[PDB]
């Protein structure tokens, strides 16, 4: 119920850890059409935090924080990219 | 790293902060078309967030969840 | 095994059709129960169900996939 | 647009093995809770699988469907239990 700013603070830093991992898992959704559909994407979301740690006086360059949201040095993330959507598994590659 | 437990926290929850302010102004993205591509909507982000504070032993119903995610009454977004 | 991979499209497809028809009958079941205990719904099924005909080279609208998984036009269920 | 009675099936099929995916990777959400919730589960869908291939003229046990909609014997993923939920993982198992 009643709840402490820590708590709230808190509970966003946590559902963020939740968005990345869905966004890890869902490794299929490509980041344009998040960026085409929603305006953002994993890039925004590694700006953002960038910025946040800029301004709290943690210098971050970008791929810093893109292995931050990604999980992994982007580079390894992207060149894992070439592979079949989840209805094309489905469609092809079990029976 | 060089960076704690504690600003992590800091810089995440304020990315979160920031991702939910910028769904408030993207209100003609529709839950439907986020969760059609992405697998979530601010209905998942509402639910992962009552899920968070029940995992930290804070009970929170749907509602209260959706208030903090929207800025408002979900039925008043609904409009 | 003794199962050819024609069996299982069969056994696999007519289980799908059962799965749709229980969703009708239970329609007190609310999508967004169904999503954010176990996330998908039935939206999340008609969305399944358009990426696998667009999968198999079949253009789908997101209606005709309603249709298909609500066996009726989604605003007709929606009341 | 126009399709086949062939068609249908395949995509009812391939939407079937979608599901069946997700339900393996949302391996935290619980069978009781789907009935709970519901009125099936993962059972429920290997008992639909059985009626089908017995109705084909294909006997086939409780557990061989269940091996089915599990994707391994249902003991091999049942004892995988005992584990934190995806909000306990964010919450505690990270910074
Ligand atoms: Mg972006
Ligand atoms: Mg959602
Ligand atoms: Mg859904
Ligand atoms: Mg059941």
């Amino acid at each position: 119920s009643e709840i402490s700013p820590e708590q709230r603070t808190a509970f966003e830093a946590a559902v963020f850890r939740r968005l990345l991992e869905h966004l890890r898992e869902r490794s299929d959704v490509q980041n344009i059409d998040l960026m085409n559909l929603a305006g953002f994407c994993r890039n925004c979301l590694s700006n953002w935090y960038r910025e946040a740690a800029e301004a709290s006086g943690v210098p971050m360059s970008k791929e810093e924080s893109r292995e931050i949201v990604y999980g992994m040095p982007y580079e390894e993330w992207r060149t894992q990219n070439g592979e079949a959507s989840p209805e094309q598994k489905a469609a092809f590659e079990r029976n």
